[PDB]
């Protein structure tokens, strides 16, 4: 009955949830939806979605309302609610950093602004960001955190717990960092000598070693250290896996450090944070861009060897419902949608104008085929087995190599039939398709508003049969048969429309 | 257990209902809906509107049908079924005066127009209006409004009734005075040392004293005392508050005394009319015009220091509904929607074609958000405490100054989040927000489609922390705590939708 | 308990059922709707159009299938039916004529055209409409009827069954008249005496008394005397009233005899049938023309001083519903629409391409209005003191004279409130309204889509009150009061919209 | 209690069913709706439909999935459910061809080119279809479809399967024939003597004795020679009627053979397929073609005096539906849509993008209607007696030869009364009408969208008289009586809609 625990090994990683591989599928409650008399608002969306994971915030304010008192009722009820709805859940401790911000401290830190100081501006402004250099906002941030994950193992022996992310988008905004003198004593020492071993750089002071990113590195090192330290003093309770996510810069057109939450685990500091953080994870995306290049760029650049993908948060708008596969594509452990209840709350223009069922199905679709056979998906990732895609506008064709023997050409907004001319695409990008390779000639296949086609990827497969295209899902690792597809079914490639069908395909040669 | 009374004091004003101030959200069935075979159709709507007050003419032909033989019946019937559907009452008599004329008068008064004469115009018509200063007239309207009164006294110690409003818009179309000789023997005399001390005047006949205006002027007293003296010797035996309504004239643009009702509580003669009127506690105006300017003209013009804010009637047409906020914003004692019963009459331009659940929504949505906290409200009110604003047409941003250390912008049709550009308003004008301050640094505060930003108004509160945006309802004045708004719900003001919130918002410095 | 009987006496008329006046809210089932196994699809559509009477089919092929072999099984089965569901009959005997053709005579008549001969036409062609003057046929026709009055007689002494329809169109098609020997012979001979008679003429020969129109009267009077012998034989078993109904000529441009069906009761042939059939109570027209003009002339050529006007037959398109109150304004005895029940068959472009509940509503509010005081109207109609009118496009405007004291302009397309401009009508014409006398000062008043507004008709009236404007229902002839109108409802008329209401209103003077 | 059996005479056929005449109304599975875990999906639909005959595949690969180890639980399964939703079923035996392919054969037979070799090109390249030629190819499929003729004769003695289709749609695409050594070696030989006299021949070789053609017509007879023998082998162990289902050529422009499914019963080689077939009982044509001109025409060529039509497969799509009626009217054995299930499967563009109630709808009218009188209707076509037709685009009206005493007109799009102006067809063509000759002068007549109006075909009838026009239902041959049309019912012909109704109609002349 071990606990969940992360492993990562030249390059290939797996959230081990019960002794085995996990694939996240996550749904996010809106910021103000962690209160008991909220929750009757959650739960109806979680059961629409349908979910694994929920995740929802931990509210330092909440926990530790006056200084030393504690109150982790919230957290008992919650994982009260999460068993009887059958879900995991991730917890979110918003503390020193919600948005770059102190908002969800208690009364006696955010108005305290002497004992746990804001981030002062060069030209000498206190902004709304709590800087990393004070040891008494790390002290108490770290105690109730410590006082947190010592209650979990009590009340948690289940482990419906799965995942811890300290603080939330860490980073500030208005400022590159930090301008106090406190700050500037510490920016006019010396570089630690593990960054610069990591960084493959020469010592020296900060200006010295990085000149122009100096700032922006300093300042993201000196968050990286301050949350490595919660990290490090939860986990000595409960080492549960723990990870941090990310307000983005642009990939393509960042603005300035401040512009963007500065410090924050951006795409240019992943090194520093990897090496300001030995005691976190993984570095997640939050990505908010539903573009196709920068979306897929994004995930690109944060699945690394060192890196296990999470998409910590996305959109709920229903063009974002698509990026589930592709993101399973990078090997990494899920994906999570962000903004997950009926409070009549909406992000938009960032997600939907509203949450109901229209809005969740194309969701749920992708939540329900990959639930149909989650663990030997999860296996498959944990291999580096896992190949994913989702349409692109203007282009209604992608080819996905698996291995020597095989490849998949993806088609978009066809007929499930023999059809005349180009491949349209869908009129909106919403295709989307999903494969595991369970052995050289054996896959997992599934999709949506889409035409997978295998077909041979070398002259030793030319002569391609399909052995056999089962249609079924799995119980555990247990395969569990319906039906064969063959015949007007596979003719034109296996064709998915807006049901989830996971279909296990053993190919052959004629010989 | 004390009865009904109404306050007012160096501008404050209050409703005192069960011992404390009470703010109407009133529905006022139509004409006709005022007998036992039709109050199913008036309950039902009702319930879906929810007032907290219900107005209901009590017909001076219904109650003495023959002189002397009084019937009471349905009053009785009517306090029962309020009791039941658990709403207070406030009776209208309908008697001398409706909309100017005898028509509710019995058969036996409006058939003999010797006994009971009607306005003679200056060119010798008898016109449907009866004439003030006929004192059989008035000893019989006051002979069945004193039995009614009495009535009342035996049948209602609950209190379920509030508030009496004797007549309905008395005045006169047709004839800006009654110029018959009875009359002109009246208008030939000395004007009453009682308004000559009111008016700031000399004594002299009504000719010398008010030149081009004695014509209306005299006409307005002499309503005035009529109806003063009923609403005496009514509240001899149960003094119930009592009000009169107006029709009005035009705000900016008003035609002759006569086109509209002379003599009635225009606002050219409200001190005319204080004056007449000891025994009237307030002059309510009754407001069919949609447009915002003229609108709000009218609730500046009759929230006077002598003179608490009732809007006895109003239209139920969708944009009516958010005057409502604005009229509670003069910290009068309330505010009633005319028309609310399924009868399927429509009263067209004016109001709304049909009334039914989706045209009573946006009345209902004000009346719930109310009522969560009606009672914190109405001491607010009774304090001058209370702030509220509609939405006009072509500005979507407006500023409420609360007090010395914070303001609010109300801000129309933006999305609930981060937003690029001007605000371009609700496409129509349906927004509203309604503000009170509980203490120096708290506050209520409700709102639908709009957004509600409090701020410093002082550079002593330029550090601005939200302290808690506690959602929850009141029972009473006893808090019901659901949540603690932070994060994504505060950080571009606090946003409202379509349903009903009532937020109370405790704000903070940091130091 | 006396028989169903119709009364005429100086130009008033009564249909006289259960001893009292009885005004027919008629409504015929499709001609093939006369069977056990089609019943299921005639009662629901009665359910919702809820006529007080309907019209159905008794064919004289289901009746006597073989010559001697009667056969009432449907009668019966049709009686216990319409008592089942509350509505009395009108029994449509099908027989030598149904639409000028005997295809509903039995087998043993239409296939033997020696026996049972059909109309020759002046070229020496037999054609689709049995002779009049073959007293094989007369004779058949009238055993048959008989013994149908017969059984009637014995099986209906709740008196079920008010009125008999003898034949169906009767009439020729092709030709003006026979012009067979046999008729020729007839037509050679002499005038009757009693058609001189009435006619006003001197003796003579067809040709000689008539001119240019011998042919077409000679057809008329041969086959008013056909039926009337059969009336007259079927009444001495069981004295019913009987009528017959007409396929129409236009009103304003009529064809020639034989494109209408020559010899029915057309518009010029009414004396001559009131001639040839003292024994028939009165001569219906089937009218199918839906403009204003044509349907309203139609309505006033056959309500005569010697006839009852009974609309026998109407369309079951929606605009003809309104047709019913100016129907009744005639004081005769009802009005029917056609082809109702769910079956499926459409006469289209005559009538509705669908029956249904919504083609049902406009006629089922009329049924209903009348239905609230049938018998007060019946009762208003036998004295000639019923009026109705119904909305004509491009006239928002009608003036009904009542009485010499009170008139009533009738407003279509209006608010129920003041409204600038003209009246604009209905956007397609659906008003109409009906008013009955009760006594010099009171009036039942009912109407849709209109406003009513009683209004003096001399100096002696100028000083109108509405004393009372009471809406309710009468049981039988008791009075049920609901409510007073007052106020809002009567100030601009009593207005109507989609919902039956019965007003009783009684007017006087101030004095 | 005789088995289904197949008769054929002098260019009239019946498929006996339980002893008489039987019309198969036919709905077939998709191609993958052949196991256990998908029938919840079946049922429903055909539900909806209500065909009598069900076509589902039985597999090779699922009754042999590995050799000698036959497993025929499917059957068993799909017999009972067949027995339990009141439909007969049509096996499909999928096996050496499906669509020209393999595909369906076990893993040990399409896996294995050289025991079952695949047909090789002239240029010598192995394609996708097997070749006649291989005596272990025949040998491997008769087995198993003698062990499953074996197993029918033993489980199904209710004869629910009432036909059976060895193998579908053989032929091959992208070869006129094989062009392996094996298959040049029997090409080079002597074509056989029966081929010779069925084709009024000479002796000599295939390339003497059909010149260019030599190469399909080699390869249609070594086709249907092949199914022959295994059709023979499966009728010796249970003799149930067999039918072979063709790809089609196009009627007027066909492409090459290869192009087609060359060698498979297409219109240029049904002699061919005559003589090497005498175990199989017709050749059925596959119709995906909507265009009305080629629809008919591959009727007319496909019912011969020696084939009875069966259309087996037809488009599911809304427009296919009016094809029942003239298929029926050639007087051969049914017509069968295919794609009925609930799979979420859509063969458009061929067929309907979606399966649902709506889409069913045109197809469960004809069913239902025919259903009414089926075996009476297939007594007309065992006969030659049974006349349909469909409607055209651009042509309102048809005329349909009955006999030489009556001819039917059909019109389209037309009221069901008198209309003015020429008619204009259904705005989409979806009439039809179907017509049987019970006796010379009485009809079963039944269509939807459209009017049949019986008329005289001689001057002996002339004098038409509508006897009885009985709608009802038959309970096998016992006719159950509803109603007599007549009157406006039969005026205008007999009009049909959207509801089956099926009448019995006899004529008659006056006399």
């Amino acid at each position: 009955t071990p606990m969940p625990q992360f492993v990562s090994k030249d390059g290939k990683h797996a959230l081990m949830v019960d002794g085995a591989p996990f694939l996240i599928l996550g749904a996010q409650v809106n910021n103000s939806s962690n209160y008991p008399g909220i929750m009757d608002k959650v739960w109806p969306a979680m059961q629409v979605l349908g979910p694994n994971t929920v995740q929802v915030p931990i509210a330092w304010e909440q926990v530790e309302p006056e200084e030393g008192r504690f109150d982790f009722s919230f957290v008992d009820t919650l994982l009260n609610q999460a068993r009887e709805h059958k879900v995991r859940l991730v917890l979110l401790w918003f503390a020193t950093w919600k948005n770059n911000g102190p908002q969800y401290a208690p009364h006696w830190v955010k108005t305290d602004n002497q004992r746990f100081p804001r981030v002062v501006t060069r030209e000498g402004k206190s902004i709304g960001s709590l800087s990393p250099h004070a040891q008494a906002t790390l002290d108490a941030d770290r105690k109730a955190f410590v006082a947190f994950m010592q209650h979990l193992k009590k009340v948690d022996p289940q482990h419906t717990v799965i995942m811890i992310q300290p603080e939330n988008e860490a980073g500030t905004y208005g400022s590159v960092r930090d301008f106090s003198p406190m700050a500037q004593k510490l920016f006019d020492g010396q570089v630690p000598d593990e960054l610069i071993k990591r960084m493959n750089k020469q010592p020296g002071t900060w200006a010295q070693v990085f000149g122009a990113d100096a700032d922006e590195i300093f300042h993201a090192w000196s968050i990286g250290r301050y949350i490595d330290q919660i990290a490090q003093a939860g986990k000595a309770e409960y080492p549960l896996p723990m990870y941090v996510n990310a307000a983005l810069r642009g990939p393509f057109n960042p603005g300035q450090p401040g512009q963007y939450a500065s410090g924050g685990p951006t795409d240019n500091v992943l090194d520093v944070w990897k090496a300001a953080g030995p005691h976190i994870d993984l570095l997640a995306p939050d990505i908010y861009m539903p573009e196709y290049r920068m979306y897929t760029t994004v995930l690109e650049r944060y699945a690394r060897p060192d890196n296990a993908l999470f998409v910590a948060e996305t959109g709920n708008r229903p063009e974002y419902a698509r990026y589930l596969y592709p993101t399973l594509g990078h090997n990494g452990i899920g994906w999570s949608a962000f903004g997950i209840d009926y409070t009549r709350y909406s992000n938009y223009p960032l997600g939907a104008k509203h949450v109901n069922e229209e809005t969740l199905a194309p969701f749920a679709l992708g939540f329900q085929a990959v639930s149909m056979g989650m663990r030997p998906f999860a296996k498959a990732a944990s291999e580096g087995k896992l190949h994913g895609t989702a349409e692109e506008p203007g282009q209604a064709v992608q080819e996905l190599k698996l291995n020597d023997r095989w490849s998949a050409t993806i088609t978009y907004g066809v007929p499930q039939f023999w059809f005349k001319g180009e491949p349209p695409g869908n009129p909106e990008p919403i295709g989307a398709a999903l494969i595991a390779e369970l052995s050289p000639d054996e896959f997992l296949v599934t999709g949506y508003h889409a035409r997978v086609t295998l077909h041979p990827a070398s002259d030793a497969t030319a002569n391609m049969i399909y052995d056999r295209v089962e249609e079924g899902v799995y119980e555990g690792n247990d395969w569990k048969f319906q039906r064969n597809w063959n015949g007007d079914q596979t003719d034109y490639g296996v064709n998915f429309s807006s049901v989830p069908q996971l279909l296990k395909i053993k190919l052959a040669t004629y010989k």
